[PDB]
């Protein structure tokens, strides 16, 4: 094609009125395939067995829970922010994560494009196409998919991440993926639980654990503006919850996105919002 | 000496009429010692036990087979393309690969020169000298070698790589070491055998495997010019062979050279030619 | 603060007349925390169980021996070469290395400052504070320390590294940490002991081992000026000792400093002096 390395001249067309191929129930193309690799490293870290996929004319969404059933994951890729998107209607698919694990891990910088196709022809087949433009090499995966495991709680977890319900969480801040990784990797060296504490007002955010007669650790954020922290905790009121380290380390080590928004409420539930390009990743740990 | 790091001022003299030292049956010197490290990483990947060495007044050749006896390796370093070469006559040596494994792995960028000396004085000793010019440090290895294991098939494998016999292979193309590594690493994630298929004419090269009800994988090269593919397969004739992944991954992971020429024939035999600087590496898998 | 990354504007004030906080028996601050990480990688490589710490109004010193009891380590950080130092008197502390192992390993480039505080308030607590200036994040470790294990030989090992006793060692040279690592890693591939030999006069330094009928290895330094070698061995006199590889590889792999001074005497005792910035590291292997 056009090479200097191949110069990537891709157009972000978004949602199309009709597919290129007539039997396509879904046509997806994206110029950032590493998004899918990091997403499924996250699914691997969570030891998720099955990935629920919902395709609508506007976006595709991947649902999953971790093995310990504590964390819920909702990853939606917006069709208007990708290079090519069409979906005929609302249909669902089920993918075994172990089957596609190595396929997603095979994504490297030699692939400038990922294509996903589902056809009425093969109702139990999902096509994944990775394209190497340096040598015009097309790598096509034929993945056998099933009709979805119902999991009716997804109707309640998609409501839990609504913006009406989100702007009432009293404590929120932002970490880079590097910062979230460092905090919860260092914490995992000594503890499985960490206390998150914040006094009402302009006091620092505190993360700490205490072990008598050996080691106590306290990490304190003395400038709330530098982590985009906002708090609605009443003055002279103490916000204090304990959260598990394991699932947060799984998301942090996956490095799925650039920045990560952390939202906390008083009964211990956290929400992690990791938005990058076309991918909006939400983690609900209850 | 002359340093800015030491400025390497080495001369490629080639073959000499007589050695520097009088008792030298073989004097070899080369300014690219990493060639030998990658060559013996390959020998290690193949689990080769013994390396057969033939020294002639024109070149030195290393023979070996893999543990499964499927692959044959012929690596010859041309005396006219190295910095210093002399050999009195045609003689053979045998090296235990396990004995010299760590020695070759010790080669790094601090060594700007490898020297190999065999003397009539010590008929069962092979000298390997690595020189660090930053501190004038000379690292000398005294390796005990044996008289060679006969292996008479080498007379038939050196004939098999003749250019008369090579230009009749109907299917050939070229991969970079990175491309050959990616193809056969990704293949090894799901299969032990891959089908190589090519229809006569200007059709794409196809590599694929099929597993019912789980995963099928197909990688297709839509531009034969971009992989230097040439085919003599008759029009409307189908070339189709199955090849083992393991031994090819061993060569690809060794990253011995820059480019790799792949030659296929209809009964499944492959030949890999990897030529870099003074080293010509041939892999015959039958 | 002042950011372009945060521009580090730290002052090296040295020793202060009185602490900032009134109850501080020791106040230590340093703008090179990676020194402590490499120091405790060394302590980990030696499998040291307990670290003896002596704090004086002029400097802080860390003592330890390796598990095999062959090597002694004396690491002193000079208070006049750090950013902030005060100590009320001469007192001693004991630290369990396993307890603080992960804490020191958590030091990365996101921390521009390490602070160590001991208070009369908490006599069995040592505070370690790492500061991330990008987000004003303060990571405080509360380490439980004990009153020191007496180990009276430290009075004899601190005398052994006196400059009066050091300038009589007949053989000394200097390696970069990369060179010391390469020599004793390559040696560890084939041997547990290496012979160090030097003939009196301007002859090369020799390091070698010999194994009959398999492999002999000889590394020779043909330019003594390039490794800053000085010898007081009488002419036509042979200096020859055998030294263990393990403990030297532990120091070399730790990469604690830039250069390393090696001192040898005729009864096999070695001394390694590794001085970097505020840290002076001495290794005595008897």
């Amino acid at each position: 094609s056009m090479s200097e390395r191949v110069v990537p001249n891709f157009e972000r067309k978004g949602i199309l009125e009709k597919p290129v191929r007539p039997q396509s129930r879904l046509e997806f193309s994206y110029d950032n395939p590493l998004i899918f690799k990091n997403l499924f490293i996250y699914f691997k870290n969570l030891k998720s067995k099955n990935i629920l996929v919902r395709c609508t004319p506007t976006e595709i969404t991947f649902f999953s829970r971790d093995q310990s059933q504590a964390s819920f994951v909702i990853a939606t890729i917006d069709g208007k922010n990708v290079n090519h998107y069409y979906a005929s209607d609302v249909f669902w698919l089920g993918i075994n994560r172990e089957l596609v694990e190595k396929m997603f891990n095979s994504i490297d910088r030699s692939f400038l494009k990922i294509t996903i196709v589902h056809r009425y022809d093969k109702p139990e087949t999902l096509f994944f196409i990775f394209t190497d433009f340096d040598i015009d090499k097309e790598c096509t995966y034929q993945i056998t998919v099933s009709e979805p495991e119902l999991d009716m709680d997804l109707i309640e977890m998609e409501k839990s991440i609504s913006e009406e319900r989100l702007k009432n969480y009293p404590l929120r801040w932002e970490f880079t993926s590097k910062q979230l990784k460092k905090t919860f990797s260092d914490l995992s060296n000594y503890t499985e639980l960490v206390t998150i504490e914040k006094l009402g007002g302009d006091t620092p955010l505190h993360l700490y654990f205490q072990k008598f007669n050996s080691i106590s650790y306290h990490e304190m954020y003395k400038s709330s503006n530098k982590i985009n922290l906002t708090s609605t905790i009443p003055k002279s009121q103490v916000f204090q919850i304990n959260v598990k380290i394991a699932h947060i380390k799984s998301l942090a080590s996956a490095m799925v996105t650039d920045k990560i928004r952390i939202l906390c409420e008083e009964n211990g539930n956290l929400i992690f919002q990791s938005e990058m390009d076309a991918l909006m990743l939400n983690t609900i740990t209850l």
